[PDB]
């Protein structure tokens, strides 16, 4: 998921359309844009589909305002394709809405929390009105009005007592401004930027991401801290606070490998210089282990593994070529009567140059590994291509254990490494050859751009969930909403 | 605006779209439909336009559930065709939503109270929401789970205090069950209704008009009572509770002049039968007062007038006539660049059979007359078609005030009877002779299908506004919500 | 069906879509307009559905120009809800579009001459894209530039040697003009209008009803005459021509019982005043055969039916009272699974007002008998709002074979009538009497408007068909484009 | 554009979209599909927009049959985003449809011969509206049924002794099969393809670019040739014939500089391999004549230069490195009333990573320089980024003169290499230094891969136009086009 806050002097929604456009590959389910208008109203659109489905002209002069924010959604458990899409807000106290990148760990214990204490009622599996309601709730604390900074800055380090996991957000409080805080383990990105206007009017904004600031105009401040909140005022102040115990930089390490756009700077890393160095490492251990190989040429999986493949393809001395090229329109398949859907995937988003694989051993590399069923068919088509051997590199190291912070992929006992080594997966997939990245390389790659972040999150590779709350009885809860996603969008299909 | 509620055991969206269609004669600028699904959570769908416009397949199939409230929109001061429609709903105290036909005469003293009192913001114009919030504040102060019967209509009773003007509502309380309640004058239309399954299992619901029972083959039980609240729980248990002090009967005369459906039992009193009885007093003071005039034939203007028509003709003992002919299908005039768009309205609406007037003294006949251009140009059809002495009688009797309870009107200052005498308006929109039904004869009418009733609703007619908070402060509050009405809709249109 | 073409000096686009929504009566399962523009282009609009959906501002700013036709479709065999709609064009010779009411009786020859002598393929299965053919044929054979209008006449005569069947039509002849011409049997509507703007300048029109020249403030002309056919240029010049020999006036009789509207004048006919002849003959063979009968109440089924039940209750000397109303909006059922519809398919578009029916005799009065499934099922709505005796009146004969000249009628194998005396149909419909309009009283009914008009189209009555073509053939024909209507209906809501 | 042929025995309409869809690239504005089905009549779906809007499942179940064509449209002049889209069809004679990539440079001839001679109306500016005429015009002329082989032959040779130009052309002949032809210049690409199902049965298709056949499993047969033309029955054969005199190989050089996709074989030539020997010659011709230049790093102007750059670092032994990455969503800029929109239009397409510019000497390579207001935009974009010194490289050599053989580009008036030396070019775009490929190494480039190639088509670049008919009557003709195309673009957006 990706989210956008603009708090400026002048209209802003096409600014927000424009910034959820370049975060769009964070997320192409849904979309929303809310802002508060000239009478201190939210106004608000979201629908499913992608940023320029969603917002008609007659949506875009209902969102008047000159505060707003908006988020676009990856399908994850709780947060399906059928479901309500983010944001969402309530009307008391004084009016809030939130859009949130991440997941809470503990959303069940709060949700039950909401009910019993405070008679909250929750309407969708969506962790995001959770926490929405955990803030509003701390909020309705204060009784004496207007809220003060600190007031503020108090519900929001009352709500990361309380709430545990992954999350990024941004917010909006009618008669105050805007607010956004991090997680205190910097987990999921996101960054602050500002626009002068004048020597008196500044506006500001936070994106998941800086290419949303760069597209925009604005002058890029800083990251976010761990835990730390910012605060800007109807009249454009800014106000900031640390409002978590003990915050550390635990960015995500997927973010760089993939989920991220090459030309944005996650807290001092430019995630393309990180990839460079995912192929340096990458190339220099396949030098290393499979010196007695014979690889003619070195072929990327598009798009994201192109610039990991050349420095790989440069650290074997090999030569780099575009052996597969990715269709940028895919399309749909109709459920069709009386006609065949024994159609298999993969050939639609992907095709194979038929001179760059005859009679040549190919290197393919690609950017992770997850079910393994996309990969089979990866090699299959090289087969099919003219090439005799087949060898695979990932640039993640093996995907292990499932990820609770945000990034949606499937349970453990889908992922294809799990509980097997690396020949078992070669075998499986047909590769002639299987060689992952070492996570310690992985690191390194990513550590050496900023050499001040200690540890990262690693939970997909290794197990380790920073949180410290992820157990069997957390992953059925997780399987359980993954079991009403199917249902819901099961039978909207059915009704068309 | 209509209103209906169905508690029922078996899915009622079908039933509600139904119940809907035969209540469109209310209000045609919205509809919205909300359940509570199986998990115990608001399933919603509104939009503008028709029942059959707003709700597709892929609607019905998210609104799941045995329970569950519709409303179509008439457009008024605060709830524009530009304006988010009903029913709305609150996430807290337990989940609340509530659909009203109706006005509330202190919704700005409510919408401050509300905000200083309880930090509870109205994102809205329309008193709706508001009387959505009272009635959620009041059901907050109880903390204990489960609400008790007593506690709701404790909190309704709270809410009658504090709320003036009309109103028929229902509403649903997530874990509890539906509710319905009528405002202490009995102004708003409200019936109920049951339908039995088996010994063990009823449904009930509730509407604005019978029509909707009947359709569905729910058996009339009663209207609501004025002041008194139904609710019917989960279960299928209905309790009743009278909750306003001194409630009085003074049922709204629009109702069975023209709004409601002819078929409708509206407070024991057939409105096809008291229309007929308005033609048997309208036809008699016109033979009493029009003694001397040439009247050739009576010509309803359709479709309301027919039956009033029909009688007025047998007390002159004068042959009835279709004259007019009013088009099922209206049909919008496109903004064109390039093209005149100088057509006057009324020859979409109707259509004059040129046979009938030709070198005749018509005696048209028509429901009421509010700004008079319309009349103008009707009378102007019946001579254009060849009549020569052109007389004109309305069922209702001079509308020289707004009306503040639920039926939209314009202004004092744009109603013709504003200030003026009979020969006047008669003067201005052209007539050969104007006659009005008495009010008195009026209530006889109405009232001598049902003795009971001491006192009707009469404000447009006579300026009596029973709940006595109507003055010209109040007056303007209105016009600066139909000023920002008209704001919405131009900036609608301009974008399309 | 229903036509409209309008030969202006200014943009038509408007006056066409209004004057559809006045026929739209006659048919409203599709529209569609089209227009020449300023470079002599066809310029077109057509889909499934009302007028008011069909037609979006986009659509509008499309029909440019100064002449156009429309038309509206009633559905039948050949032109399904699933199948294109009208009207039909042809790009050689000169370009020719068609809109046409009726129906061939000689389609399936007229597609295979069109096959073996011209090679011209039809690609629906619409009797309409065969006509265009044909004339279009006909109007190939002149070689010279521009045609004359003895050519177009010519072309239109010899279309009426080879097509049978009745047939009204409008069409346009890029860069001639307009074209209108009528059956050689007058048995579908057509009249002439004209409308004067200055000494120089002058628009004509065409449609099958007059209410649609009234709606326009088009001075009515005459009715085309049978046979004849109509030419207006593009400079503004009327000329007409005798294309048929022996011409005959048999007009359709249906046209006036109910598929009209009652302010049209359908060959110098009031269509009102007919209806009211109908009840009044009706009336006094009802006093002649149920003298010795117990009639409390006349009571009609509306909306057809209305003035003709209050003539019977004239004649009768009986109350006249409004126990059916028709829900004016019906709105459609949503496939639904595992749901229970317990509405019934009457409640769908009556309901009974309960007080006019409890313990009384009555004659309800409709406007035709067909199926008899809805007339059962309007019979047992009479009973359960409390009827003892319930007596039923058809203002048409029975009705015991198909209509194959444009009106959509059942075979006679699903005809309640076909086969069977009076008294078994009452038996079956579950009547206490049943009473038919005789044949010829309903002739002279119609004949006393205007007794010029010797006979009429009157083979659903008694199987006389003007044409003499219609055999066991015809028919299988008909049933055949009935089964791939079906299975393409079918198909769309299964993909939908 | 790009065309699409599929000559099968079971259901082609997925296999259609499917292939267009990796064809979506040759053009984003309209999209038609086509079929025949098992009635043999025409079953059509085309709009405005992309593949996946275009075509909903509604649209999918009426494409039913074993033969369809389609086509993607490209905006050109006549053939506008307002305008009808292709494919088009007339019903006679037989019944013909044709989708059309390429542009016929005496239209206006054509037209008129049309009307004058055959009477054939074209009723949109869409200059394959008039090839589908007069191939359909040479087919009428055969009058014994059905026609053969032998002459449909003979209509595709008459047709290219008519029309001038450049097309790859697909169609159907009702109860026939399929054709296909190529210009005799063989200007404009097209292939064709098999697919084995048995011994018996075996399917064909043709299409724009190699990559539509692998997507869908076709073996690739060959180019189809200059003047060529292909039929394939309805039973399954092919027959070929050579169907213009003096064909010749002079395929257009911008399907490989930037059109076409690299995975694609035109001509037995890889575009991908083609454009590496372009930045070949590039490469060297930069470090000849920039021999005393400092240059930090190669940049490409994604995405068709990034291998191009690649093998120009690679020549002059620089780092290459993705300085600029292209916004793979654009969405719509909104006409937004009294609101400023500050995002910079180059800004829509690019964005900079800050960090690859500041404080270096760039040289950024694009693939054409057109307007040059483009280059100037990016150029900016490098400065602001932190450059010193900016140069720039063109892929293809300068772009002089107006392409009218299919490929959009503006007048020579509009084009900036038009009338000056490259050093005033560098002047007026603001780059400190302004190379073009040189047309000679261009042609070597791609003549490497297939040295049977002798000549290509560049008239955009040197001005010699093969087809020898581009006079300054032509020119006009296509500037009243492409002005009637603006004003009913104009007139979309103006009633939107
Ligand atoms: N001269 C013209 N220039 C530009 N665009 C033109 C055009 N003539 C027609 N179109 C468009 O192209 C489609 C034609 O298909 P039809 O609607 O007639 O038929 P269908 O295939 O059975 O649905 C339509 O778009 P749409 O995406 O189906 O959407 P709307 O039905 O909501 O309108 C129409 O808007
Ligand atoms: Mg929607
Ligand atoms: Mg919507
Ligand atoms: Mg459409
Ligand atoms: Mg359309």
């Amino acid at each position: 998921c990706g989210i956008v806050g603009i708090a400026g002097v002048m209209p802003v929604n096409q600014s927000i359309y424009d910034a959820l456009t370049v975060l769009q590959h964070r997320g192409q389910d849904a979309a929303g844009i809310i802002t508060i208008d000239a009478n201190n109203c939210f106004r608000l659109r979201k629908a499913n589909g992608l940023v320029s489905d969603v917002f008609e002209a007659r949506h875009m002069q209902r969102l008047q305002g000159n505060m707003g924010i908006g988020h676009v959604r990856y399908p994850t458990a709780g947060s399906s394709s059928a479901s309500e899409a983010q944001p969402f807000y309530v009307n008391s106290p004084y009016g809030i809405t939130l859009a949130h990148n991440g997941n809470l760990t503990n959303a069940h214990e709060l949700r039950k929390k909401l009910f019993e204490e405070k008679r909250r009622h929750i309407n969708t599996t969506s962790d995001s009105e959770i926490l929405l309601n955990i803030f509003a709730s701390e909020l309705d604390n204060f009784r004496h009005y207007p809220l003060e900074a600190d007031n503020i800055f108090a519900a929001i380090a009352a709500t990361n007592r309380l709430i545990r996991g992954a999350y990024a957000c941004v917010a909006m409080i009618i008669g105050h401004g805007m607010v956004a805080f991090r997680d205190p383990n910097g987990i999921r990105p996101l960054v602050l930027g500002k626009r002068d206007i004048d020597e008196n009017r500044t506006e500001y904004m936070v994106a998941s991401e800086s290419v949303a600031l760069d597209t925009l105009g604005f002058d890029f401040l800083r990251d976010v801290a761990p835990g730390e909140a910012i605060y800007i005022t109807e009249e454009g102040q800014l106000f900031t606070r640390q409002c978590a115990d003990n915050p550390v930089s635990n960015p995500c390490l997927f973010e760089y490998v993939y989920f991220a756009r090459p030309d944005s700077f996650i807290d001092k890393i430019s995630v393309y210089s990180a990839r460079v160095n995912m192929g340096t490492k990458l190339g220099e251990k396949i030098a290393r282990e499979w010196e007695d190989l014979d690889i003619d040429v070195v072929i990327p999986i598009p798009e994201t593994s192109c610039d990991i493949a050349l420095e790989i393809a440069r650290i074997l001395g090999k030569p780099y070529r575009q052996g597969f090229v990715k269709n940028r329109y895919v399309g749909r398949t109709f459920i069709m009567p009386g006609q065949q859907l024994r159609r298999k995937s993969v050939r639609r988003k992907l095709n194979a140059n038929r001179a760059e694989f005859r009679d040549k051993n190919v290197l393919l590399v690609d950017d992770s590994i997850v079910r393994g069923t996309t990969s089979e068919q990866i090699i299959e088509m090289a087969r099919e291509a003219g090439a005799k051997k087949v060898y695979l590199a990932s640039a993640a190291p093996e995907i292990r254990f499932p990820n609770v912070y945000g990034i949606d992929m499937p349970s453990a006992t889908e992922l294809i490494a799990h509980g097997r080594e690396v020949d078992e997966i070669r075998q499986i997939i047909g590769a002639d050859g299987l060689i992952f990245q070492d996570l310690n390389d992985l690191i390194d790659a990513v550590r050496a751009e900023n050499p001040d972040i200690q540890q990262f999150e690693c939970s997909v590779f290794n197990g380790v969930y920073v949180t410290k709350d992820v157990d069997q009885g957390y992953l059925d809860f997780l399987d359980t909403l993954r079991n009403d996603d199917a249902k819901a969008v099961q039978r909207q299909n059915e009704v068309e």
